[PDB]
């Protein structure tokens, strides 16, 4: 069998699409094998190295017989953009190869139910034609992986990794698989500062409608800040991704509206104890009122933590 | 005639459309055949097995004169992309061919009246060209189907089948039909949550209103409660889909709106008696008033079933 | 002259665009012509009809010199794709045509001031390239039209028709046109629930201000009023189209917004009354305007029939 | 040199795009020539004129060695396409020549700072790729401009025109351009009943706030009306395009918000002054407000007049 | 080695998107080249000049046996359209060459921090596919830059420059680069209409609650002004753009909404205290309230400068 020296590079990650399940990127694919058949020597005043297009070589190898260690993208989706397909030749017979690309990707294993806490997979597959008693597939080091970034972006890459495995077809003889894959993760801070912060606000405004004396006016005032939550979630809905299934995100935002509308409801009962002349057993349910609205959050969040992360 | 075995695989369906009524797809498309006269012997080191790209193999099939069993996809919608096209030959004449693709398919038996509560049916159609006496598609058994989903999806799938039928052209010659259907359904859990919960609590601040003795701070309240329900119709305006025609959640919320302005009508009306001096009147329909709006949810409840379920 | 007979079926509307005036369709061509001079015998053991894709066909009548009767579509928007074109040729000579495509056509007659009350025409051009004294269309009769939909759907079709008229080009011969034209309407049922059952609710409230006592209460109800309006105005704006001129639903929630905010300004005056102590006369204006508010509902409707249907 | 007779008609505007300064089109080139080279005697039967596509004639013209008049679309935006591409040839020698397109083009003239009431150029340029000595353009009479619309249109053309003139490469030989260019304008019977008339109204109830008595109920009041403009401002946002630099509408909104606002803080500091026991200040403050609001409505209007329009 | 002269020269600055951190353009690329071994003289009647396709000169180059200085866009993205592609070939063999496009281009600087106060960077870079002995890049002087604009724009472009470089590929020979890079801002007086003006109207009437005596009536205006700013902040939401992180503009809306809370919270809190019968301790508070708001608002601002600025 023939050694084929393989690697693959990312220099940018163009588009990630969390409703469909699929990525985008720009990137840079390389091939070193060698030849022995296509040797040669240079003309008078011809330069050391030869250099032909993928379309101009292939008809070298094709007047020669030789065949191509000819290979494909298994997740690949939709149709593939080529900025440059070059080739180098060497004295010895090395072929030196590069393609360089734009295009989508398949990516099947995205989960967000633990949004905004998400940690993502990303990979990318190339199959050889071939099986693996003509051609072996061998990880060229040094080349493959991640370029950097140069700006802000929304996704950080936490981990790279690149390995060999096999594929089978027609059931009959093995072939090489080379794979690339790496996990990212989102800006904490940001989801802080736009959600949390602000929900905590409303929240306290809840609680201190129970320092107030009148029943008739905390009525008024509880059912105001019930639609101040209403608008508020309305106007952070694009920050929200549109998916068909419960995340923990979501367990958060209704639980925040059961709460704030069980508030309404009690207020109206104090008035209506108040109006039958009982008011010393009213006055002491409020008691309790004030000291079980914390409670209630505190007892929330841990059955979220249980339900969601373990 | 001749027996061509054919199957079809989907790996991931990439997108559904619910106002253009079409889906999409990536998947594999297999078919195994037999002809004598590509039987060969081969050379001295070759392997015992040919391999050629469609193209290069219509070729081969020319120079010897020989008809290919050609197909089309029937209900296909634009342009098909395909990622590989390849060919197996064995010693004895035996064709392995499979291509690999992405592409868009028609869907007309979509029908959402019963939103959320419904079931739809997805199929493709693949024809035969030449007429059955020369060619007869048989089963392909092992192979075909949908593979396995990897994170969390918007659509979960609940039956899968192939069958074989007859299709006519040129009013001639009967020729063969291969079918893969399949049915698939929505996380109901998702819409209790997001749409049923909070409209429950909006409804029960409505019924809460009769426990209050002043009717002038009962039309105040009466009035921001239908407010507060129009204001959360537009926080889920994205979960509902834009279609020309009435599904069940669309006869929910509506009728849902009919019954919290008819609080507000009533309550100006009960003002009106107090005024003209009615009081004992007037409480004597409040008593009314209490048992009866249960009773009204109650009653549409079961009016909605027997005209969307029977 | 040489006579063509032709026909053009619709399988389904896939789309139609409001704001650019276009459609689209996926449907099948079909053509039957007699050629004698193609007339042939088959061989031993060849099947009594001849099959060609339109690239192979063409081939054998430029080496037999025979002119192909050439057709162009007049309103084609963009590319056209193809899912198959296939020919059959009779021993005697008689050559059948089809071709099966996804399109988007042109809808230059488009006009929605009607809306929701509005029925719109659509249509498709097929021209002859050469003059009519070469080759003329005749209608294929039982082909042409559309097939039945499956599902539900956004637009109903009311009225299918075909015909034959000429065209003219390069001031010379006239040739022959093929028309295919049909018409639709909307679902009258999903307006009225979604549009007119509220919006009657919200001026029924309004009517309601005037049978209260105090102005100063009625001043706060009848702003609270204008308020839910504008909010039920924005839930409802997906179901509006974006035109750039007036329609008679534009009208009709115009002229409720200018009815509704003139109750605030009345009741703001007949407090001015009652503190220069001029009660007595605040009151009988009060009764006018109880009885005049249905009336210029009445009347208005009845402008806006006579500016929009006359 | 030889003359060539040009042409350009265009069918319908299928595109606008006041972000992107872009519009899009369906049209049709036509061109006359005459080239005594290409005479010829029709043979026995055959008739008097000649017909090719573009393809096959360009082989023609090759065969006699022949040059064609190229030309090319300056100002084109990406991909064009073709509906049809067709030539015929007169027994004199006469090429005529029609193509039939769909395509984008560049409009880098747009300026909407006078919205509502702008007024738009467009054009497209179309040059000759050899110099004037070679060939030059000649007018082709009667055929160029715009054909009739059928519906109701956004948009409506005011003036058409078509000159020539010339440009200059490789700083050799001036070489020919021909020109088509047009104005269109808005229908403001539109903008008048969407945006004018409602504004006009929550700018009186503004004003009806000095009819009253108590400050107390007035600030309520005052504070209710700026809510119900900002809730208006939405309803509108889809009429109002997506520009980063200020137009006319935009200073109109902002100034309606600025009066609105500063009733609010004048009607809080007359109750304070009411609260220090200075009554009769506050009510002679009271006087001057009334006749001074509507007067800088009317100074804000010369305004913008001014620093608009001159 | 050779010398190649070459420029590149930018119509129009299609588009921009900073989601995706691209940009778009229309625009012309020119290259001069001496080759001795192309000179000619002209046949009898035949012009000075000689001029043909880039398809049609590469094979008069490929019949002679010449190599073509061939190049490459490094940081293209997607597929790129051409207008226009032409070659002019002088008498002593010299060869000037021409091609017009249109095309998308990656933009990895992109850094919005700052906004609406930022500045990005431009770039485009040319690699010459031979190495450095065989061809080297000359900046050809007065051809490259930005043409002017013709109406008026979202972005304005502050500074332009054009310089020579090096890359390699193969770990073999340098190649040339050529780059052209720009740099573009924002208007801001469109976002001190837009936004600051209203925000700081809304701040005022926050501060003017202080003024009044009721702390009952103070609780309902400080809450009714909080909704109006949280309606005010959907009002807006058009003019944001959508990023996972921070940006000036965010911290800054926060931080109002943090202060606008805490006006309520303390009205609240001065009410217990007046029914606690504290009321000269509950004004002496007030009275600090009242000059330490705006101190709050100076302090913020100059956090934020220190935060973002240094
Ligand atoms: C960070 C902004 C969103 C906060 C969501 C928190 C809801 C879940 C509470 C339990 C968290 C468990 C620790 C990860
Ligand atoms: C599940 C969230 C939406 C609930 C809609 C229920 C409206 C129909 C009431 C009758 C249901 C009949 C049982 C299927
Ligand atoms: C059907 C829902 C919209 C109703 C619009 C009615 C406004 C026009 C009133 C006059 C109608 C004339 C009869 C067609
Ligand atoms: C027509 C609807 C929008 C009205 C905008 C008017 C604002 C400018 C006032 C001055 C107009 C000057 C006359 C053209
Ligand atoms: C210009 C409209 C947005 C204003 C944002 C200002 C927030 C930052 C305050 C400190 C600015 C520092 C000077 C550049
Ligand atoms: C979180 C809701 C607290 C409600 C406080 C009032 C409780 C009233 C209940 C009276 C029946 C026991
Ligand atoms: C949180 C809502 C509290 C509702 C309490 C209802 C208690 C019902 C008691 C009935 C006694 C007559
Ligand atoms: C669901 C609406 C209940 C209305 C309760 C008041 C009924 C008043 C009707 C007076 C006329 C009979
Ligand atoms: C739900 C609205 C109740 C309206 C009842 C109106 C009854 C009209 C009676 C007229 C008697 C003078
Ligand atoms: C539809 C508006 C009705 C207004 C009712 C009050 C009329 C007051 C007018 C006083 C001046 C004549
Ligand atoms: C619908 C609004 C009614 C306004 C009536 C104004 C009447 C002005 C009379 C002035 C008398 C001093
Ligand atoms: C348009 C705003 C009018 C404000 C009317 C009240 C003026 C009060 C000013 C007191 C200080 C001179
Ligand atoms: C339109 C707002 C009016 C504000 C007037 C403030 C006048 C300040 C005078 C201070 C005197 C103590
Ligand atoms: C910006 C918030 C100002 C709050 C004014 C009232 C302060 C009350 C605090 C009482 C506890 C010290
Ligand atoms: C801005 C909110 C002010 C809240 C002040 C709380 C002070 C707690 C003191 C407790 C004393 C019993
Ligand atoms: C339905 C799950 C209840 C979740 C309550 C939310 C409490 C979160 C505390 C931070
Ligand atoms: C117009 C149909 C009336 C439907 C009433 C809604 C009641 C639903 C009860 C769950
Ligand atoms: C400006 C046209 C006035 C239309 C009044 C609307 C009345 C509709 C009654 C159904
Ligand atoms: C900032 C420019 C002020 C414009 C005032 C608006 C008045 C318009 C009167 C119709
Ligand atoms: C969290 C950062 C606090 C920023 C306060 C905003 C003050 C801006 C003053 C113009
Ligand atoms: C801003 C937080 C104040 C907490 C007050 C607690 C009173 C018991
Ligand atoms: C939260 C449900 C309370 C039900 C109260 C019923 C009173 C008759
Ligand atoms: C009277 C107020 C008591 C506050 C207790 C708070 C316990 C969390
Ligand atoms: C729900 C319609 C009630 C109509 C009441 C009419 C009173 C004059
Ligand atoms: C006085 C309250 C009676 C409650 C009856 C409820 C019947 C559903
Ligand atoms: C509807 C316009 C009324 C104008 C009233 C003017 C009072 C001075
Ligand atoms: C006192 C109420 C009279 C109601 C008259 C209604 C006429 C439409
Ligand atoms: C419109 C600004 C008024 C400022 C008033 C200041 C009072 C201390
Ligand atoms: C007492 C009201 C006077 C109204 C004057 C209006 C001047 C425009
Ligand atoms: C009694 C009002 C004092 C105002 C002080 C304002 C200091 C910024
Ligand atoms: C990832 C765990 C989700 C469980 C939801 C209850
Ligand atoms: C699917 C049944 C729909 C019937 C609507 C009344
Ligand atoms: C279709 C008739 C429209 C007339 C508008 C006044
Ligand atoms: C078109 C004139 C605009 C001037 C803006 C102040
Ligand atoms: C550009 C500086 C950003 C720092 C954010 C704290």
């Amino acid at each position: 069998p023939s050694d084929v020296f393989i690697g693959l590079k990312i220099d940018q990650i163009t588009g990630i699409n969390q409703k469909e399940e699929n990525f985008s990127v720009v990137g840079s694919l390389r091939i070193d094998w060698r030849q022995p058949l296509l040797a040669f020597e240079h003309a008078p005043g011809e330069p050391k190295h030869r250099t032909y297009t993928l379309a101009t070589f292939l008809k070298l190898l094709e007047e020669k017989q030789i065949r191509w260690p000819a290979f494909t993208y298994h997740n690949q989706q939709g149709r593939m953009d080529f900025q440059n397909r070059l080739i180098s030749l060497s004295e010895d017979g090395t072929v030196m190869y590069l393609e360089r690309f734009t295009s989508t990707f398949q990516a099947p294993a995205f989960d967000f139910r633990l949004f905004p806490f998400d940690n993502q997979l990303f990979f990318i597959h190339v199959d050889s034609i071939f099986p693996q008693h003509l051609f072996r597939f061998q990880e060229m080091q040094g080349f493959s992986g991640l370029g950097d970034q140069l700006g802000e972006e929304e996704w950080i890459v936490t981990e790279v990794n690149t390995h060999l495995t096999t594929h089978n077809e027609f059931t009959k003889g093995d072939a090489s698989r080379f794979v690339l894959e790496f996990h990212a993760e989102r800006h904490l801070n940001y989801y802080l500062m736009r959600i949390l912060i602000p929900v905590l606000l409303i929240i306290t405004v809840s609680w201190f409608t129970f320092f107030l004396q009148d029943y008739t006016k905390r009525i008024d005032l509880a059912g105001g800040n019930l639609l101040l939550f209403i608008a508020f979630n309305f106007t952070i809905s694009s920050d929200l991704p549109r998916l068909g299934y419960i995340t923990l995100m979501d367990a958060f935002l209704v639980g925040t509206f059961i709460i704030t509308a069980l508030v309404v409801l009690g207020n109206v009962w104090l008035r209506r104890l108040e109006n039958h002349g009982k008011q010393a057993l009213a006055r002491k349910l409020d008691i309790y009122a004030i000291t079980s609205y914390p409670l209630a959050y505190l007892l929330g969040a841990l059955t979220l933590w249980l339900l969601f992360f373990w």
